[PDB]
């Protein structure tokens, strides 16, 4: 099974996935002298004042903070998007070291760690047929550098510890994620995929400009979980991002001039 070893890695998931070598792969890299300010976006509408947690699950490749996406309670509207998709989970992809660890680039340069909000659109139903749609996500991703703490992340970083390796999940109730949002909801957005297997071609991405700043100690802590189970050698869960992919026959537009 896939995943970001040498022998499992990015360059071997078009075997099973042969959609990895697409039209419309994710990440890539954002080169902000080519992206082109579009004066037809609209402001990214967040609400995520009734946001409902529920729980975070280390599956092995990252951990997912999840919520409860059965009524319209934390939405991503507005920016590039028609209609309304819910918040289903949160995770991260970070580094071994504080000089990688992002999956969009911006003029090449990588950040410690990414964070991707992930949203269905609602007039699918749910997740499973969204993901079928070419319009069916959104994914907001934000960039992680290393400086200052972030507090809103605390909460996730002192729960790491009880989620260790692969298939552990704890209780993750009444956690605000509006903590981890930067200032400015600027953006860029492009048509792309997951950046996990399967690689589906279903997602909206709007990329916040600006970037969050976290702790050392912080993302230090992300780099302690495993991607091992319980009982197994240890594995540590760090480098698990996807690199940059051909951009092809796509324009990436920017909300801010
Ligand atoms: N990193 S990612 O693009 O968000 N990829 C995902 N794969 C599975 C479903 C949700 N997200
Ligand atoms: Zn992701």
């Amino acid at each position: 099974h896939w995943g970001y070893g040498k022998h499992n890695g990015p360059e071997h998931w078009h075997k099973d996935f042969p959609i990895a070598k697409g039209e419309r792969q994710s990440p890539v890299d954002i080169d902000t002298h080519t992206a082109k300010y579009d004066p037809s976006l609209k402001p990214l509408s967040v609400s995520y004042d009734q946001a409902t947690s529920l729980r975070i699950l280390n599956n092995g490749h990252a951990f997912n903070v999840e919520f409860d996406d059965s009524q319209d309670k934390a939405v991503l509207k507005g920016g590039p998007l028609d209609g309304t998709y819910r918040l289903i989970q949160f995770h991260f992809h970070w580094g071994s070291l504080d000089g990688q660890g992002s999956e969009h680039t911006v003029d090449k340069k990588k950040y410690a760690a990414e964070l991707h909000l992930v949203h269905w659109n609602t007039k699918y139903g749910d997740f499973g047929k969204a993901v079928q749609q070419p319009d069916g996500l959104a994914v907001l991703g934000i960039f992680l550098k290393v400086g200052s703490a972030k507090p809103g992340l605390q909460k996730v970083v002192d729960v790491l510890d009880s989620i260790k390796t692969k298939g552990k999940s704890a209780d993750f109730t009444n956690f605000d994620p509006r903590g981890l949002l930067p200032e400015s909801l600027d953006y860029w957005t492009y048509p792309g995929s997951l950046t996990t297997p399967p690689l589906l071609e279903c997602v909206t991405w709007i990329v916040l400009k600006e970037p969050i700043s976290v702790s050392s100690e912080q993302v230090l802590k992300f780099r302690k979980l495993n991607f091992n189970g319980e009982g197994e050698p240890e594995e540590l869960m760090v480098d698990n991002w996807r690199p940059a992919q051909p951009l092809k026959n796509r324009q990436i537009k920017a909300s801010f001039k």
